[PDB]
């Protein structure tokens, strides 16, 4: 089997992407944030504290003829941005882009933190990291990918995120029309439950490539590119008037600037992030200070190749017995 679903930016900045997901019988379609940096499929629901729901579409298990309470199971998750959610668990039928899993754990939120309530466009998350990070207690649950894997034509999914445009998540096949050149594969460590890999270096604009190992995760659920402070300083030094602002919480730059590209290495291959991808716009409405899309990972404890990096590539998440990542230009 295979599946193919379009993923759509939630706003004009590509802060996140939403993908429709069919849950239950008859289908309830919710727009989920597919997150390769977490392992829970959780949804706003009929159980969510009413004051914490503001425009989201909710999953109502009582209206699904295939929903079953996973008795005694609870979940609770905290993300890198300080957001959180928790609740109980149902099993149900879940379909993505025509690919169906029966008996998927669907984590029903009783509580969500303010950042979820305030984002009316995201109805929940669908985790695509390794199932070792799933938070369901006392019986850990599998991701949608892990449950689908054995049925797939190939044990892979691909992320093809758009810049200010829709893109695609495919399950079970490589679309050889969706990228240019060849795919370069690189080793993954699953030791922390993430799609963790080592980039071979970087360049700033038309500058020389610096060969240096940068361990990080491929995380579709993180907006920005978080790299070591040396790398990030080197990048922003090439933008007149850019500075790190403790008050704003990262590097800002004059909105009048033209940003340089940023290149990252994947083995001997190179993925170029155009400068425009690094502009996250005014820090507040009408400001002439703009927020940068490359930020320091210092204090986060891991480098994160989030959407700013991933949307410059066609990315293969290879879930074979020895997982690997693939990157192609597109
Ligand atoms: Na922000």
């Amino acid at each position: 089997s295979t599946g193919s679903a379009t993923t759509t930016p939630i706003d004009s900045l590509d802060d996140a992407y939403i993908t429709p997901v069919q849950i239950g019988t008859p289908a309830q379609t919710l727009n989920l944030d597919f997150d390769t940096g977490s392992s829970d499929l959780w949804v706003f629901s009929s159980e969510t504290t009413a004051s914490e729901v503001d425009g989201q579409t909710i999953y109502t298990p009582s209206k699904s003829t295939t929903a079953k309470l996973l008795s005694g199971a609870t979940w609770s998750i905290s993300y890198g941005d300080g957001s959180s959610s928790s609740g109980d668990v149902y099993t149900d039928t879940v379909s993505v882009g025509g690919l169906t899993v029966t008996g998927q754990a669907v984590e029903s939120a009783k509580k969500v933190s303010s950042s979820f309530t305030e984002d009316s466009t995201i109805d929940g998350l669908l985790g695509l990291a390794f199932s070792t990070l799933n938070t369901v207690s006392p019986t850990q649950q599998k991701t949608f990918f892990d449950n689908a894997k054995a049925s797939l034509d190939s044990p892979v999914f691909t992320a093809d995120l758009g810049y200010h445009a829709p893109g695609t998540y495919n399950f079970g096949f490589i679309d050889t029309t969706a990228y240019t050149g060849s795919i370069t594969y690189t080793a993954v460590s699953t030791k922390q439950g993430f799609w963790e890999w080592t980039s071979t270096g970087y360049a700033v604009g038309s500058g020389t490539f610096k060969s240096t190992s940068i361990d990080g995760i491929a995380d579709t659920g993180t907006t920005l590119l978080y790299l070591p402070a040396t790398v990030v300083s080197a990048y922003w030094a090439q933008v007149s008037g850019a500075k790190s602002s403790s008050s704003v919480g990262g590097y800002v730059f004059p909105c009048s600037a033209t940003l340089p590209s940023f290149t990252f290495g994947v083995g001997s291959a190179r993925i170029v992030i155009p400068g425009d991808y690094i502009d996250f716009g005014p820090i507040s409405t009408g400001s002439s200070s703009c927020f940068g899309g490359i930020q320091s990972s210092a204090g986060i404890g891991i480098n994160i190749f989030g959407d700013v990096a991933l949307k410059a590539a066609f990315v293969v998440f290879n879930g074979a017995t020895t997982p690997t990542l693939g990157f192609a230009s597109k």
